[PDB]
């Protein structure tokens, strides 16, 4: 949501930031956890895997955030940021 | 969904028993720094996505352990009923 009033070219240039970007791994999780025994060195293995993945969304989070603070005016900054406070 | 299984009193005791191990804004700010900058830096980015790795390897070994530990007290049906709620889970 957003209380930033964003003018209508703003609202499309964003919508254009989120389309430009662009299961196995539950499996997994699902595997250690219905386990008879926990296997600490498997569950070390999956956390690793984990990371490849979490890197790849944190750093599309990150750019798309990134882009839509740059089309922001000076002072839907300030209230973008005030928002990200409150979160 | 753990507490939606019909969980018999032995089962409360010994999840709380589990639940014992059981047991961070500056992460924040450092994300907060990178989206607000008037380029995104991906060095950066990445430096900032890596820099809390042990720590989240701690914490998931302990929650995949206690999952693990609780599934395991579970009854027959019990577990069936964990399982296919599993399948539905984001
Ligand atoms: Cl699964
Ligand atoms: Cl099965
Ligand atoms: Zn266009
Ligand atoms: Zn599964
Ligand atoms: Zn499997
Ligand atoms: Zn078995
Ligand atoms: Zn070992
Ligand atoms: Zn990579
Ligand atoms: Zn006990
Ligand atoms: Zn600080
Ligand atoms: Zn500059
Ligand atoms: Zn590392
Ligand atoms: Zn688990
Ligand atoms: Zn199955």
């Amino acid at each position: 949501f957003k209380d930033l009033n964003l003018t209508d070219a703003q609202k499309q240039q964003i919508r254009e930031i989120m389309k430009g970007q662009r299961l196995e791994e539950r499996r997994a999780m699902h595997d250690i956890i219905a386990s008879d025994t926990f296997d600490k060195v498997k569950a070390e293995a999956q956390i690793a895997k984990m990371e490849e993945q979490r890197k790849a969304n944190m750093l599309a989070l990150m750019e798309t955030q990134n882009k839509i603070y740059n089309i922001l005016t000076p002072e839907q900054k300030k209230q973008f940021n005030a928002n990200f406070e409150k979160r």
